[PDB]
């Protein structure tokens, strides 16, 4: 696994930011990552915290999985890290997500961010409040 440059087009939600990736207009999702909805419990929590990490971010880099690149909805799937550090695992981290849509092959930090996971479950952070 490797990352690759890309640059901020847009926040969009807590899981899902606009990106150009290859000269192309790219929505990407966060592999192994399920924030709520924007419109749930902590679901703007989510997107303001996501939003915040690729905003403030001098470099955006995409890093593809060994699994499906792309699923059926056409979206990129991707750990994305903001200054080197992963969006995806923070999230986990800050109890703003759970682990979730975790398919062999598109699983290389499944371990990582059921870690980040299990100290916000620990801390009683935010979801887990
Ligand atoms: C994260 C991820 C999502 N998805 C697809 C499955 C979709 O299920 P459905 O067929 O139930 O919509 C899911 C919805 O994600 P959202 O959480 O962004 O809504 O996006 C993948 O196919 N692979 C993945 O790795
Ligand atoms: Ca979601």
């Amino acid at each position: 696994l490797h990352k690759e440059p890309a640059t901020l087009i847009k926040a969009i939600d807590g899981d899902t930011v606009k990106l150009m990736y290859k000269g192309q207009p790219m929505t990407f999702r966060l592999l192994l990552v399920d924030t709520p909805e924007f419109n749930e419990k902590y679901g703007p929590e989510a997107s303001a915290f996501t939003k915040k990490m690729v905003e403030n971010a001098k470099k955006i880099e995409v890093e593809f999985d060994k699994g499906q690149r792309t699923d059926k909805y056409g979206r990129g799937l991707a750990y994305i890290y903001a200054d080197g550090k992963m969006v995806n695992e923070a999230l986990k981290r800050q109890g703003l997500a759970k682990v979730a849509y975790v398919y062999k092959g598109n699983n290389t930090h499944e371990q990582l961010l059921r870690k980040a996971e299990a100290q916000a479950k620990k801390e009683k952070l935010n979801i887990w409040s």
